């Protein structure tokens, strides 16, 4: 039998970067333009550790309730739109400010599917990720590119994040 965890974990990040589009890709393995939309719900399981996984996927008084209890995050940007880069730092100070401590975040480069119209370079975000000791992502909702593996990336970390604490509370 695998082993059990469960976890909220919140969307960050500005309008129309894909925290939808993202979500829904994940939960549902569809891409709509015209998908009409507080949290989706997945169950993962990780084979390599035998792990299963169920997540409450949060999307925006309120933030404050939108943030509590979670214990990771995908931080988002759209990378055809360099305002909403700039703006990940904003989403980064926000959530920790609320949940007065840090949690693990992954930092998503989405839209990646629209080569004509990036402007943020892989390195820019690699470079902003690497500073926070984040892990990076290039993900596209459309085509599915690395959308399971940016919140399975998450779920181990969190994972080892559980892990660490049942060993400080057992010395
Ligand atoms: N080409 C492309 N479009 C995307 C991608 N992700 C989201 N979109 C589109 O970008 C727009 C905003 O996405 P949405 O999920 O509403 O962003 P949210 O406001 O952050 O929840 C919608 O028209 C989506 O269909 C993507 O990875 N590639």
């Amino acid at each position: 039998m695998p082993a059990e965890y469960r976890y909220k974990i919140v969307m960050l990040g500005d309008g129309a970067v894909g925290k939808t589009a993202m979500t829904t890709r994940f939960t549902q393995n569809f891409f709509d333009t015209d998908y009409k939309r507080d949290f989706a719900v997945k169950r993962l399981q990780l084979d390599d550790i035998n792990a299963h996984v169920t997540l409450q996927i949060w999307d925006l008084s309120v933030r404050q309730g939108f943030y509590r209890g979670a214990r990771g995050g995908l931080l988002l940007y759209d990378v055809t739109r360099r305002r909403t880069f700039i703006n990940i730092e904003n989403w980064k100070e926000e959530a920790f400010r609320s949940l007065q401590k840090e949690i693990p975040l992954v930092v998503v480069a989405n839209k990646v599917d629209l080569k004509d119209s990036r402007v943020v370079a892989t390195e820019e975000g690699e470079e902003y990720a690497k500073n926070n000791s984040f892990m990076y992502v290039e993900s596209s909702a459309l085509t599915g590119e690395n959308v399971e593996e940016a919140y399975a990336n998450l779920c181990r970390i969190m994972i080892e994040e559980s892990k660490d604490i049942s060993e400080m509370t057992s010395t």
